[PDB]
């Protein structure tokens, strides 16, 4: 739930691509069955995190939660809503709301990583 100085890969799976609709066929992620069907309010309100890694093992019971996301390097940071979980080492399936706003002068896009500390944050919505 707590893990610090990792050094995080960058996949931002995209979201907005299809309305949020995860259930079509191709995609069906944990909650899609659940959440696709929400009136976009909510879904589009936060940002988005189909969540993955090594530590912060939340699948089952996450699907409700927040996972906070900072930069000690630049001082970006920003609260992530953790919506699904992968199997393959992504971080999130954002596209548009952690990387894309905490990204640097272009360091994280220059080399497909960064260093950043997350911690497991419940947003009470």
């Amino acid at each position: 739930e707590q893990a610090n100085d990792v050094r995080a890969t960058y996949h931002y799976y995209r979201p907005a691509q299809n309305n949020w609709d995860l259930g079509a066929p191709a995609v069906s992620a944990y909650c899609a069955t659940w959440d696709a069907s929400k009136p976009l309010s909510w879904r589009s309100k936060y940002g988005w995190t189909a969540f993955c890694g090594p530590a912060g093992p939340r699948g089952q019971a996450a699907c409700g939660k927040c996972l906070r996301v900072t930069n000690p390097a630049t001082g970006a940071q920003i609260t992530a809503r953790i919506v699904d979980q992968c199997a393959n080492g992504g971080l999130d399936l954002d596209w548009d709301t952690v990387f894309t706003k905490i990204d640097t002068n272009g360091i994280g896009y220059q080399q497909g990583h960064l260093n950043v500390n997350y911690q497991f944050v419940d947003c009470r919505d």
